[PDB]
């Protein structure tokens, strides 16, 4: 029975959803990090469970033809790429297999096609935003990332999958904060006065936000900082502050004021500008966002006298992308301020289809219906927990035809699909999508349809 340091030589046969490696010695099931499967190692016991353990490659014997040998280990540690280590190509093929596996294991389902996963062709480099905290790290402030499981900061200047202008501005806003004496926040103490930094560039516009999240109001200097930071960064039109002064995991406090500039930058996502606020949520990864919503515009057979539901609608970016496309796009979001924007972007880029409501998705359909509208298509990107038997059951009340699933959470998917399919509804195909790549994240595009069945 294992040991914590022992060293064993194992093969590794399998790897999780997260990215470690997978062996099976002595009963247990141990998972190793930046260990790839059919790779022999030497594995250093690091921790032993009841059924499972934890262990650590103190040598490679047989290294995989499949390894990526130049990436820098400060990306698996701090869990910014899981998978980094491991061929692109490999990659994708391992997002498909798990798509497979969980329809057939959860669902049942073993006879629909689930597409090869789409890849991003230089999936490096790729962030419109930083969240960075801000600590001091060997007596200086640093900017860096957490260690996986930890609040302890990797200093960082190159984050690997981020845009390398917002890694210069990050580095540019360190060197000012040291400048002029800023102090870094301390979770322990509750002390300093810098927690985060937020930047936000435009993948398309270049818009650089910077966002300073500080613990109390007053920021000495703050003027002479900015001046200088812009100098460096023209593209800056927005210097934002949120001020959290909780002892919590939220990023962002309650206030936000308005340094310098504008409070939002504008960007473009499939020909349609949007203006982002410092919270507002928006996909990091432009490039595949755009491919992920054109996936399911493909899958949905958008027509131009359909009726579509943007189910959780947030800052519109789903709707207004198809809102072209379609007849009418309802949009139900919860957050009014998301309503509030979503609106604005309708606006920004003239378009006149879109209407949103803030409510329930379930109440916004019932009174949508109630008012006549048809709905004849739904598009749900739900949280990672999949959506609720009450939106499943009221969205297929609505009548629509075709609902497009945009899931983040491949597990919650099928389950999701096996209510649907009670309900009359078909699987009819799947497309994982690689739209946080070198990460453990499958997104996929399911398209339900009562139609043809």
């Amino acid at each position: 029975m294992l040991k914590k340091n022992d060293i064993v030589e194992v093969e590794i046969v399998d790897l999780t959803h997260e990215g470690a490696g997978v062996a099976k010695v002595d009963g247990l099931v141990f998972f190793v990090e930046n260990a790839l499967p059919s790779e022999k190692i030497l594995m250093r016991v690091l921790k032993v469970n009841k059924k499972i353990g934890f262990g650590k490659v103190e040598k490679y014997l047989v290294q995989s033809p499949h390894r990526n040998q130049d990436l820098d280990l400060a990306y698996l540690r701090s869990g910014i790429a899981d998978l980094g280590h491991l061929s692109y190509p490999e990659q994708l093929k391992f997002k498909t297999k798990q798509v497979k596996d969980s329809l057939y294991k959860i669902a049942g389902i073993a006879d629909v096609e689930v597409a090869e996963t789409l890849g991003m062709e230089h999936p490096v480099k790729y962030r419109n935003k930083a969240q960075v905290p801000v600590r001091r790290v060997n007596g200086v402030l640093e900017t860096g990332f957490f260690r996986k499981n930890s609040h302890n900061l990797m200093p960082l200047e190159d984050f690997f999958i981020q845009d390398p202008v917002i890694d210069q501005v990050v580095v540019a806003l360190r060197d000012l904060l040291r400048r002029f004496d800023l102090k870094p926040y301390d979770e322990k103490e509750q002390s300093g006065l810098i927690r985060n930094l937020v930047v936000r560039r435009g993948h398309y516009s270049g818009q650089i936000m910077v966002v300073l999240v500080t613990t109390r109001p007053k920021v000495f200097r703050v003027d002479q900082l900015i001046e200088q930071v812009i100098k460096q960064f023209p593209e800056i039109v927005s210097v934002m502050q949120n001020i959290n002064d909780q002892n919590t995991n939220a990023i962002f406090g309650k206030e936000w004021r308005t340094l310098y500039g504008q409070d939002y930058i504008t960007d473009q996502m499939l020909g349609n500008d949007f203006q982002i606020a410092g919270p507002a949520f928006y996909q990091v990864n432009t490039e595949m966002a755009e491919k992920l919503y054109q996936t399911a515009i493909d899958f949905a057979e958008l027509k131009k006298d359909d009726v579509i539901i943007d189910a959780y609608s947030g800052i519109g970016t789903i709707g207004l992308s198809v809102a072209k496309h379609v007849k009418e796009v309802y949009g139900v979001e919860l957050i009014p301020e998301a309503v509030e924007n979503s609106q604005k972007n309708a606006s920004l880029n003239k378009i006149t289809n879109a209407h949103y409501v803030c409510d329930t998705a379930e109440n916004a359909m019932k009174k949508w219906l109630k008012e006549g509208i048809q709905p004849t298509v739904i598009l749900v990107d739900p949280p990672r927990k999949g959506l609720t038997e009450s939106f499943i059951k009221a969205s297929a009340q609505t009548g629509a035809d075709r609902i497009a699933y945009i899931s983040c959470n491949v597990a919650t998917m099928a389950r999701d699909i096996k209510l649907y399919q009670e309900l009359g509804y078909e699987l009819k195909k799947v497309q994982p999508v690689d739209l946080f790549p070198q990460t453990h994240h499958v997104e996929t595009v399911a398209l339900l349809s009562k139609l043809d069945v």
